[PDB]
């Protein structure tokens, strides 16, 4: 119509509808058997313990770019916005070129907690 429209995610992050590009972080988590999830963050992928929906501390990094180019995918964008629905392992390999059992997934840091409680512990230590 006389309004345009760009794909957006659900930002857990924000809680807000935000219009996916270049600098959106990006990945893959498995929810279940042959069931895996696309998940998009404004920002913490290095200081998150776990995915903020799922709490996966496995991922597949996807780039941003990837999703974009599929943006008019059905399975991915359902009226411009990001989906919540599994996808196979299968679909996985054709929208994104990954065999996610066939890849080592990263996964979230724990430093965060890490330092938060050796800060404590200096603290209790000191005067
Ligand atoms: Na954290
Ligand atoms: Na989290």
């Amino acid at each position: 119509g006389a309004m345009g429209s760009m794909p957006t995610y659900f930002d857990p992050i924000m809680q807000e509808d935000t219009v996916l590009d270049e600098n959106t972080i990006v990945y893959l988590v498995k929810i279940g058997d042959n069931k895996f999830s696309i998940k998009a963050i404004s920002s913490g992928l290095e200081h998150l313990p776990s995915d903020p929906t799922t709490h996966a501390e496995k991922y597949w990094p996807i780039p941003a770019k990837s999703l974009i180019d599929h943006s008019s995918n059905k399975l991915l964008f359902e009226e411009d916005k990001l989906t919540n629905q599994p996808i196979s392992k299968d679909q996985v390999i054709e929208l994104f070129a990954v065999d996610p059992d066939k890849t080592e997934p990263k996964q979230f840091s724990d430093s965060v907690k890490r330092e938060l409680t050796e800060n404590w512990a200096r603290e209790v230590l000191q005067d």
